[PDB]
């Protein structure tokens, strides 16, 4: 028809994932094309209506549980609310805030039944509410090379079972401590013989980056610090360690990987570690000695259990949320 803009409001504090907003920019893009541009604006009131005038845009999405009543207050303020779409992406996997939820919108897109069900409870009717899951990047979602090719890209061995450790950000327990017991725990001392192997993404915790690799290690461990590709990370390992950040853990699921939680962004990122756990899809430990007997276990004695909770991942996983929210907004867009 005509170009279209896309406006999706983050705030850099207070909650919420700018992976999602950028993860639905790029499927806007493949989809789409020059269709839609898309903006992504890290902000209330007179900056909101700023960004309206700088971007008028025809769909607005929030990925920001503060990005509702302020935002739809001055839609309402400046005549817009009738001709804007508002949509909100829900970026808590469980047990959210009420503020996500406002009558006023357009839809509001969830990640899970429960969720879902929590929209319900605030008044929100059936065709405000959608249920596709939570947003991945799509170059995330293509099909993955074999796990040796991958290990080896990575430099990696080739054979042994590896856990993924994330070490980057806030709200985890201590990484290298982590690490070390998993070297002690995986490392079978009579035999000379590494039971399985570590993969350990830094993030930009650059400090730690260095630490890590300047270490002898008893098994395999490879540090990293920024990856632009966390699929192909995901798809050499067997497992992962990390905070309950929404999107990590929405990734590991597609991907299949048991994750043994390692903390959470507190008053944000504690609802997501249910949906984990309560799923069958793994456990929570922010203690380095309980974390490398589960890892020690999962790739031993209890081994079944690691192939249940994969399976249990999988199945709960949604790789085209993103292209569902996305083509969903297409057409809400399109009926006007």
């Amino acid at each position: 028809d005509r170009p279209k803009k896309v406006l999706i409001l983050m705030s850099d504090t207070g909650g919420g994932h700018r992976a999602s907003a950028e993860a639905i920019r790029a499927a806007f893009n493949q989809e789409f094309g020059d269709e839609y541009q898309v903006f992504i604006t890290d902000l209330i009131a007179r900056e909101i209506a700023q960004g309206l005038m700088k971007y008028q845009p025809d769909i607005i999405i929030s990925v920001h549980p503060l990005m509702q009543h302020v935002p739809l207050r001055v839609l309402r303020s400046k005549g817009l609310l009738k001709k804007i779409v508002f949509t909100t992406v829900i970026t808590d996997l469980s047990t959210c805030h009420p503020t996500w939820f406002h009558k006023l919108v357009t839809r509001c897109y969830c990640p899970s039944t429960e969720v879902a069900k929590r929209a319900q409870k605030a008044g929100l009717e059936t065709s405000q509410i959608k249920v596709y899951g939570l947003p991945v990047r799509p170059s995330f979602v293509k099909p993955v090379r074999p796990k040796v090719e991958l290990r080896r890209e990575l430099g990696m061995d080739e054979n042994l079972p590896a856990v993924l450790l994330m070490g980057g950000g806030e709200g985890m327990g201590p990484i290298e401590a982590t690490a070390r017991a998993l070297a002690d725990a995986l490392y079978d001392k009579n035999l000379g013989e590494a039971v399985g192997q570590v993969l350990i993404i830094c993030g930009r915790n650059k400090k730690l980056q260095s630490k890590l690799s300047s270490l002898d290690w008893k098994i395999p461990v490879q540090v990293k610090g920024f990856i632009t590709k966390m699929e192909e990370c995901m798809g050499a390992c067997d497992c992962i360690i990390t905070k309950a950040g929404p999107g990590t853990i929405a990734e590991a699921m597609i991907r299949g990987l048991p994750i043994i939680l390692n903390g959470y962004i507190a008053g944000q990122e504690a609802g997501n570690v249910p949906y984990v756990v309560e799923n069958g899809c793994g456990k929570f430990s922010k203690s380095p000695k309980e974390i490398s007997k589960i890892v020690a276990d999962w790739f031993g004695p209890a081994s079944k259990e690691l192939e249940i909770m994969s399976q249990n991942a999988l199945r709960l996983a949604k790789p085209e949320a993103v292209f569902k929210i996305v083509h969903d907004m297409h057409e809400l867009v399109r009926k006007k």
